[PDB]
C-alpha cells in the first residue's frame, strides 16, 4: 500500500511532465507489470493514452481559429497560439508506398504544413514560400511528433519552423513562410 | 480514338509503362507526358476533397503532391526519394481548376537528381518547386 502511493504520486509526476508517455514506458521505469499501471492510472484517474490524445485535442480545436479539425492533419496535442505547436500522426498504409512501407513526402508536409496554419491565430493564412528537409525515412506504424515554431512576424508573414521526430529521432525538417491577413 | 478523358487516362496508362520508380495508383494527378530523365507532366482535376470547403482554396499538399510524384516520376531509377524541396504558392489554385505541373531535370549528381517543377492552370503560373532527388540503382 505504501509503495503504491509513492508510485502512484510519482506516476502523477510522469504524467505532468510528460503528457504522452506510454504504459509501456511507465511499466518499464517503476519495475511493475502494464497491469498495475492501468490500475495505478485507474486510482488517478488518468485516462489511457489514446484518450488523453482525443480530449486534449478537442480542447485545442477551440483554442484555433485558422483552421478547422475536420481538415487539419493529425491530432493537435499542444498549441500556445502565435508561438509554439505540436501534432502527431500515424503512419497507416494509407500514407505509405505499399512495397516499402515509406511514407509519402507529402504527408510529412501535410502534417507540418497543417501544423504552421494552426499555430497563427488569424482568420486568413496562407502557405507562402516552404523549404523542406527529408532526413530520415518515416515507415509504416511510425508515430510522427511535429514541432512548429514561430521564429519571426511581419505585417504580413510568420515564419515558422518546424522539426519532426519519430521517437527521438529528427526525420524531417521544414521553414514556413506564412501570410497572413486579420481579415 | 475514344471521348477525351478516356484518351488522356489511356496516354497516362501507357506512360506509367515506360516509369519505374513509382506506380499508377500512388502517382497523383494524371502522367500526361514522360521523357524520361528529362520532362515530365502531369494535371490534376481540383475537387472538393482537394481544397478549403470554407474558401475553395486548394490545399498546399495537395499541390505538393502533385509536383512531388512528378519527380519521382521522371526519374528512371529503381530508388529514387525526395530528399530536399523548396517551394512557392505563388497564385490560389481554386475548386475546379485543373492544375498543369511540368518537371524538369536542371542538373545530375552521383546521387541527386535536381528538378524543377512550374505549375499552371490554364496560362497562369500558380506554382514554382526545386527538388532535390535521392537516386539509387541497388
Ligand atoms: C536520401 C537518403 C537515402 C540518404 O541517406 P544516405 O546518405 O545514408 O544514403 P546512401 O547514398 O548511403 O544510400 C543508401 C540508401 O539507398 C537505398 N537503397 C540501398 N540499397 C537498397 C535496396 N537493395 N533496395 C532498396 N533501396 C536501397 C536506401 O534508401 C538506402 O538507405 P538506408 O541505407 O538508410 O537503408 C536518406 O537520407 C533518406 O532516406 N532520407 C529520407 C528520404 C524520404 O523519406 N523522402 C520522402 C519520401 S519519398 C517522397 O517524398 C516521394 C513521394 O512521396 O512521391
Ligand atoms: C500570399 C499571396 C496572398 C501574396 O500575394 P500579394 O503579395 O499579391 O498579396 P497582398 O500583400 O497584395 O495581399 C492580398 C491578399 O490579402 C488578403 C487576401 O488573401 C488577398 O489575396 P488576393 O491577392 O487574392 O486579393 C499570394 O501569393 C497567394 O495567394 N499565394 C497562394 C497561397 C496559397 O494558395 N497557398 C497554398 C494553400 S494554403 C496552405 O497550403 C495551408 C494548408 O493547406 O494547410
Amino acid at each position: 500500500k505504501l509503495k503504491k502511493d509513492k508510485r502512484r504520486e510519482a506516476i502523477r509526476q510522469q504524467i505532468d511532465s510528460n503528457p504522452f508517455i506510454t504504459d509501456h514506458e511507465l511499466s518499464d521505469l517503476f519495475q511493475v507489470s502494464i497491469q498495475t499501471i492501468r490500475l495505478d492510472r485507474t486510482y488517478l484517474n488518468i485516462p489511457e493514452l489514446r484518450k488523453r490524445i482525443k480530449l486534449v485535442a478537442e480542447k485545442n480545436y477551440d483554442q484555433i481559429s485558422s483552421i478547422e479539425e475536420q481538415e487539419f492533419i493529425g491530432d493537435l496535442i499542444q498549441v500556445n497560439p502565435n508561438v509554439k505547436a505540436q501534432s502527431i500522426l500515424d503512419i497507416t498504409s494509407d500514407s505509405v508506398f505499399h512495397k516499402t512501407g515509406i511514407a509519402r513526402g507529402h504527408v510529412l508536409f501535410a502534417q507540418a504544413n497543417s501544423l504552421c496554419v494552426a499555430l497563427i491565430k488569424q482568420p486568413t493564412v496562407l502557405t507562402h514560400e516552404s523549404s523542406i528537409q527529408f532526413i530520415e525515412k518515416v515507415k509504416l506504424n511510425d508515430t510522427v511528433r511535429a514541432e512548429a515554431r514561430v521564429v519571426n512576424q511581419t505585417a504580413k508573414h510568420y515564419y515558422v519552423e518546424v522539426k519532426s521526430y519519430v521517437k527521438h529521432t529528427l526525420v524531417f525538417k521544414g521553414n514556413f513562410k506564412m501570410f497572413y491577413d486579420k481579415r
